[PDB]
């Protein structure tokens, strides 16, 4: 067995091929994914996983320099938005309107699915660089 | 979105392939999967998610009548295999040898990955039919 | 068995990944289906199974927050122009040209071939959020 | 359009293919479908299509030589037993044990699922030959 | 064996997916083939099959509603022009340059390739609608 | 154009890959294809291409140091076994029980189905060498 | 084996599919192949085989109503410069740019790789018609 | 950038799948690879990269219980073959002729082809597991 | 450009992948190619390349251990078989019958098509090692 | 075993395609991939191979005449940029922002990633032609 890195076989396969600038997504159950884009679906049930258990694990395994998110999470998800601003304290957090965010996963290499049922609960990370 | 039926879109596409007495395994981070099966990972971290929560899921969302599982859960992890005997006790349930165990699995239409770190946390779920 | 949600696996794996504003296509026998553009047909004869049947089930199934249709619709088939009213009726209803019409199910990840000999009894069902 | 010939356009591309011997499977809901072999899904809802209506229409665009069905249907569903009895007068009508049946459907070119939630509604149609 | 319909078994997959206002061409051995689009070859030897005997075959299995040809086959092929008329008397005949003709081509489902060994003998079917 | 050789593209195909040995099956409207085999389908309407013609164009096409027929040939096909027996007079021509030969059509490079409607009108052309 | 035509089984296949107007490539060892482009390389070592060799091979077996070569061949490559002004003396001979030449070889439906050591010794034949 | 784990994306891949008792191959530059077998080569010139600093990195990333290498490395490679001894001190340590070897690589997930050029200088590693 | 190693980009890439004992074969024109096996064609015309021409170069270019030829070869070719002896005077030169040649080359990783038109004017290399 | 060229079989078959113009890429750690490009990972672990290591390689293997790095590297990593200006100086070495850099790897054949961790540490080899 592999012993250091992600647990996901499927994540670990993403993040091994991540270069400086990459981006992926981490979505809610509703969030359309872009025709073209992988989509890893680590849903159980709603709520299971959550959105911030997800983010966190990520966190921890990714170098990331960048993190985008919907204005609108702000407004009806402020739980999660918190969460976002204290996750990545020392990163830089764009805040784009959802449409535009939508957008901009068109160009992500992945799309993972978690099974979070609350509103806008989605962020791009964009991969920095370990030197 | 879908309305009813499992969350997890990986899931969903097996489950609705199920026919009488098809086999799908739930398993550990540890248990090998064999060449040409299909391989559907939702781990996140070390118990996450657990083998319980899984086993749960699923037998709410397939009709099974016959659940497999090694000898060797009875001596290790007594605690899964009590979940296990009252989970499905209205079904029958056949402990084999571990070795016999990973050769059924070949038959298996998938392999459902969970992030379990406990000793021989493993079963297959027969396909029973509605009528 | 799959306990819950669509009988029909091919449909099931449609709907398991659809998200929010995700569009698919109920046809008559007659409507071309666009290169690029999974098909499932179900048709067996003339009038089996009928557009009003599959309307129906997939109305059950999947989360509609807007219907498109053709406005020939309601002058050449009244019955099933009607029988989309009152089905959907708590769902905002768009009509448009055929032509536009058309060029809308480019975008569609499928189309579901019904056995409907009937004038313009097709629509697009655009998927709605669970939360 | 394609003016004569059966409508479903799956179908009709299996039946074209066909050569004297050659085998296609009608199925209920629950039979399972051996890996390998194509599976074309007709079922909209439990019921719908019946095993008695998608027979029928297979029976006029094929020509059938012999037709095969487990032993078990004779007790189990007596109704759908008279049915084949019946549509197949002139074929020669061969039972098996449903195991035996099974078996036979590793060489089907294709099975085809219908909405029959009945007990061992299905049955094997054996090409014949137009000379 | 299948009952009815076209004989050709690749002919008869193309027939089963058209919908209407899509389009086959029927062509003579030099016409070039756009990338993409299927060819089905069924030339034996000079002069076998004849555009006429295919495009006879087609006309009878086939709704046809626009019949598109080139200007030239007029100046160089009056014979085979003059059957085309005739053949299609209820259907609308139009005449194009063979350039522009060549261009349509390239929105076929199929380009099917006979024998025929005279100049434009070519012919782009509209499919129709049974209703 | 290409200048020389068979003007059927599929079919040259096949037999620019021929070497010694190698086999390729001309069959009648009702021989099964085994699974695995190259199917190339050159028949429009019962009766063309007939089995003559077909026979007679890859004689001429290719090198054949044997031909192989069904025995049932010479009883209940007269003409069309006098045919064989003078177009390869040349070459050994072996008679084997037609169950025999459907077995041996699943080491063919491919099947060329003709719109030939009488029976046992099939055979085996076994490759020659050219030196 | 094949009696006539080209002996290369990679060639016979593409002349098979040539149209009118169609083009293939013959070019030295440093002519680059476009993405998409098929590339069939004869080369056994510099010199072997040799443009002459393989232009005269192709002359022979494709009917070329046009030939297009770089104008620089003429100054930096007189002896093959002569060849192709003998060789296709019935034909339309068009000297463009290298430049140029190189984007039309987009368009080819493959690019023949020679063993030729010596500069622009690279053309286009672009396919006649037979009638 | 993922921040943990093997640098090597093609390696990372592997070692994400990997359950009790896979297998992976570590190989000098002539070892033959299986077909059906992966193969991840990551020489660049002889000697580099060696098989003592491919091996030493495998070793902390994967959890290795049991290696597997030819006899024939003691009396051939005896610097390799200490090497091996050192590093693997606590697994278990299985020595077969290069030619039961050899068999053994069928069953791999995938073989590391060094720059080794010393004989013998393969090994088995059979992952292990972490609970 | 490649500067170094055999110019024909088809074979360089099979003799990258070369391990110790693996085996590529030289065929004259009527060689049969097992099913599975790679064909590269490099045969221009009758004669062109020769046999000795395509030996010569592999034995440049590849590290040969043995050789396998079939006995017939010294009785219908004495000329190319006094080659073979000749080019490869260092290795082992074994003389199988024909029939069993020919089953040796299933095992190929390629058959190299030569235009060679001379009975049994074909060979195996068995790939060496370089240490 | 190829006696001759690179020994990396991965990178023998992207030399062996190389026409003139052509273009590889030779990157450090951290540099994205364009979709759609072919990826040879070649590093172990942080510094393995170098980059100066992975290019003295390409250029003795490979016929360079245009070398295309970004200015950045002469400011940020002057040892990497004076490792290149004296390994090519005969070549032509065009700078460019790292921005407009990243854009030509859009068009590269391969990117070939290396184990260098230090920044800018990327060029464009451009294929020169042998003749
Ligand atoms: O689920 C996503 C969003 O988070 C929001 O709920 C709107 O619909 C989808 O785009
Ligand atoms: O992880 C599985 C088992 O559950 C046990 O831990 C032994 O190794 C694997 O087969
Ligand atoms: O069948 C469809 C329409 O419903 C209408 O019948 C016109 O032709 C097709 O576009
Ligand atoms: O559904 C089929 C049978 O008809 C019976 O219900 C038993 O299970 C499946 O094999
Ligand atoms: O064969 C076709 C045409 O029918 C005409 O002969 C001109 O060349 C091709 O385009
Ligand atoms: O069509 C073939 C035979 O020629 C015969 O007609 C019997 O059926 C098929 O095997
Ligand atoms: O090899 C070709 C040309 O013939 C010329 O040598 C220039 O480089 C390539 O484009
Ligand atoms: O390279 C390998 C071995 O390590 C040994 O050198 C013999 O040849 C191959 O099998
Ligand atoms: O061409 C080959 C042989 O070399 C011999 O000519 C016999 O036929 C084929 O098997
Ligand atoms: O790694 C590369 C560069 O060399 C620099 O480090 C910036 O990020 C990537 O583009
Ligand atoms: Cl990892
Ligand atoms: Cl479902
Ligand atoms: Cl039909
Ligand atoms: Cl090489």
């Amino acid at each position: 067995m592999k012993k250091h890195g992600i647990l996901n076989s499927h994540l670990a396969k993403i993040l091994a091929d991540l270069g400086h600038t990459d981006k992926i997504v981490i979505a809610d159950a509703g969030l359309p994914v872009p025709d073209g884009v992988l989509k890893i679906d680590l849903s159980l049930k709603p709520g299971l996983p959550a959105f911030q258990d997800t983010a966190a694990v990520l966190a921890e395994e990714m170098a990331v320099e960048k993190v985008i998110a919907a204005a609108e999470i702000k407004a009806s998800n402020q739980e999660n938005a918190k969460f976002l601003e204290n996750l990545f304290s020392e990163q830089e957090i764009e805040y784009l309107s959802h449409e535009e965010f939508k957008l901009l996963t068109k160009d992500a290499k992945a799309v993972i699915r978690t099974g979070e049922f609350t509103p806008y609960a989605n962020c791009i990370l964009q991969a920095g660089v370990l030197f």
